[PDB]
């Protein structure tokens, strides 16, 4: 591995998530 | 450094993802 870390804040409604992941494996 | 993040947005259907690039290093 995933070339991509993750922090995210998630938030369905709808299937909604705030998703601001940061570079990385 | 502190920068090349992958800023995500999961939107669902009512937009549209969403990704704020503005990596410098
Ligand atoms: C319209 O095209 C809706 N698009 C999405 O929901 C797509 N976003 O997926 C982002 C994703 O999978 N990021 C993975 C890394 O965190």
């Amino acid at each position: 591995x995933k070339a991509k870390i993750i922090r995210y804040f998630y938030n369905a409604k709808d299937g909604l998530a705030q998703t601001f992941v940061y570079g990385g494996c």
